[PDB]
């Protein structure tokens, strides 16, 4: 049956944007809570909702008990994965088709061949996208990398073919870390994930991350909306990303639309979502996978494209014709900003707090959505974001102008932040595009740029005065008298 | 010789717009506040803010010295029109000049010729823009009126030359009311203007108001910038803006544009601007006005074409060339709203009180102008609005959605608004136009929408001080022991 109730199989901020894109459509919108999220403005938002339980990812959201007591007890009739979570399962997309609800996603096949990651780069390789110089299997050994090293150079760079979500992968600088660091490899994706495929590719100092968006039809057809990049980034996870990007060459820029055509005909991919290219400076762009889920940077695609990114994947899944063909004109420039609850003064060490006040910001060109509000109290028990926030103009530095009052106009209290930051990125001479290169680059902060920030640890009185009319506010000590 | 320091001089909205516009430029920004804004947004948003005093509008913010003094004291080196107050008088522009401070706005001739709606007719009847015809000229007196009425036929409007807001202007249905409507007219015109300038037209039964925006530079070049449609009124109001303009062909755009090419060079004009048309729901365009304030109605341009319109107009000021030159393609649709502070349960009665909750919406999509705060106080001492609306979308179905939900969203709690009228018109289908045609026309809200709503149910101290004698008066919260 065709999307007419709709269930959100995912909590985190996404779950406030599917209740949007949800009660635009004007239909009876579900989602599901854990107890700390039973307060969410999606949980309250919500048409209807159900619980849970439990306060941690594995005690709700990823286990089939709940979410299945959840599709029986909704009434649903569409479910839609988001980012993370279970929106990479083939399983899921096979038990959503046999639950008989809309699987707001690409084809359980599809899933299956683009998960498995060495497929994935069978499907890189046989769409012939941009490729790093690299092992289409596993390498047995260490001393056969170093091997490797004499021969292709060095760094070089191992990846799981299964398990993800930031694990799963090590390098060598030299070929004498490859002896331990072979094994290294093996041994975290053995006790992670117990999977032991993994394979060897040539590797890049100084990595650059750029990804397409793509919608596509069930029935096969395929539109690409734009690119990020993404070198801006927390221990490698993102932070601050942009788009477009000035600085890739114009038969790059070619290369990469058409090779995202290639490896997505190759996956059958369809639905909505990106491909990903691991990028150089040397001016070396290589496929790196695509992601088989949305992301949440999705807006900057969105609104230098002119189209919405995420109700296609309603349509695609309904099979309905698809209503366009051809790729839009861009516009502008865009920042995009993860706000983090991590203590950036100490090398963001995730650290916990409420939300005690909170500020949006607002007028031309700058837009935000938010995970959180007043009285959320914050930890370790899922990913570290908190909000999306979004600035637009004519140029980089025009986007440069608009971040420093969006960082301003947005504030929270009682707990460490990005926000300090992201005020000196923006304005830095390293960050800023000079016209002719890029000069961040991923876990730029950590490996290069010089943070500012001290780390984080009755009442003043604050009064008005004006002295020749000149509004000023003074704090004053709370015993002072006399 | 250029913008360095920037003095806004406004109430709410644009005073918090343009300081954002100022914010993001990094301009330095300078307030001024009276007794009621002490604390308002845009008091504690700008760098700098400074008292006018006094406990209503019409105390203080028409005072051009009260300003003068602010501004040289802050040393703001720039002035801002935005709109209302003196934001159009000539009177300011004059004496910006001889203060030797930036007016960002047009010229005190490019102002005197645009103030009075009169002269912007002489102009386009010379510039052979689409009329409303009656007489260009003013026609002398009531004995003229009412055979112009029997010559011409009635309906007739009767306007004051300076009547904006729609509340200087009458219409009458035949020819033995219209001299009762031109003395009313009259001496409501000299009640509130002193000024007794009044003119008589044919009137036009279904027209629906559509504007472009030009921008103009002190090196020669032009550009119109964008469109926007005004049809959604009630209470003879502008409250709803949709943009690119809707259901007009580019058979009225042409002329839309050209004639404003060609209104504007006749005009001389330099600085931005927009011209105004009120269109027949058969699609027949006739004139309104060549508009010379930033427009209210900016965010909806501000969107859909690439510029922060007054960050072009700091380019302006600064007599730059224009870095934008090309007629642009606007993109999909956008839909915004003016959210009064009216009770819709109470036939739209003004209504004050206390902002004890304020929550405006967020997202893709939407858009606020926030001009007010939870905690603050609203009344018609002030301009009527709380904020504005803003929506858009790839085209009208989308924002359209978009609207209805941004409005269920939209809660504001302590005084009634025109909130719950938004969420009722954008669901009334008049304004879902066919494809070629859409129904709503003037009056369309107070004549056919479907109403829903139910009713809701220490002082400041001074103090003298002198430095070596120089006066300086300070003041502080009555209480600071």
């Amino acid at each position: 049956s065709k999307i007419s109730k709709v269930l959100v199989a995912n909590r985190g901020e996404i779950a406030v944007r599917v209740i949007r894109a949800a009660k635009d459509a004007g239909l009876a919108s579900v989602a599901v809570y854990a107890e700390p999220d039973a307060d969410a403005p999606h949980v309250r938002l919500a048409d209807e909702a159900f619980a849970l339980g439990g306060q941690t990812s594995a005690e709700s959201y990823l286990v089939f008990e709940k979410i299945l007591d959840a599709a029986e007890k909704s009434g649903a009739n569409a479910i839609h994965p988001g980012y993370g979570f279970l929106s990479e399962n083939a399983d899921f997309a096979q038990a959503v088709i046999d639950a008989g609800l809309i699987w707001i996603g690409p084809s359980p096949q599809s899933i299956r061949d683009l998960g498995d990651k060495v497929t994935a780069r069978h499907i890189a390789a046989r769409a012939k996208a941009p490729l790093v110089p690299g092992t289409p299997d596993p390498v047995k050994d260490a001393d056969e990398v170093v091997a490797f090293a004499k021969e292709h150079g060095v760094p070089v760079a191992i990846k799981a073919a299964f398990g993800g979500g930031g694990r799963g992968m090590k390098v060598a600088r030299t070929l004498e870390e490859i002896p331990e660091l072979f094994e290294s490899a093996t041994r975290e994706a053995i006790a992670a994930f117990g999977r032991g495929e993994c394979f060897v590719e040539r590797y890049l100092d100084k990595p650059r991350h750029v990804e397409a968006q793509v919608i596509a039809d069930q029935h096969g057809n395929v539109v690409v909306a734009g690119t990020r990049d993404c070198s801006l980034q927390r221990r490698f996870q993102k932070l601050v990303e942009e788009a477009p990007a000035p600085f890739l060459t114009d038969a790059q820029r070619k290369e990469i639309h058409e090779s995202a055509k290639r490896i997505c005909k190759e996956a059958g991919y369809y639905g909505a979502g990106t491909v990903e290219y691991l990028v150089g400076q040397d001016g070396l762009i290589s496929f790196l996978e695509v992601n088989t889920r949305l992301q949440v940077e999705h807006p900057v695609t969105e609104e230098t494209s002119g189209i919405d990114l995420v109700r296609q994947q309603f349509k695609i899944a309904n099979g309905e014709p698809l209503d366009i063909t051809e790729d839009p004109t861009p516009r502008g420039h865009s920042f995009e900003f993860r706000i983090n609850g991590e203590d950036a003064g100490r090398g963001f060490l995730p650290a916990p707090g409420p939300v005690t006040k909170f500020v949006a910001p607002t007028g031309p060109g700058v837009r935000m959505d938010s995970g959180v509000e007043t009285g959320s109290v914050i930890g370790g028990q899922f990913d570290s974001m908190l909000a999306k926030l979004i600035v637009t103009g004519a140029t980089r530095e025009e986007a440069l102008e608009r971040s420093r009052r969006a960082l301003a106009e947005f504030t929270v209290e009682g707990l460490a932040t990005v926000i300090p930051f992201h005020r000196a990125v923006v304005s830095d001479p390293a960050f800023i595009g000079d016209g002719e290169k890029f000069d961040v680059h991923t876990r730029w902060i950590e490996t290069e740029w010089n943070n500012t920030v001290e780390p984080f640890t009755v009442p003043r009185q604050t009064v008005v005065v004006e002295v020749g009319g000149r509004r000023l506010e003074v704090s004053l000590p709370g015993d002072l008298a006399i």
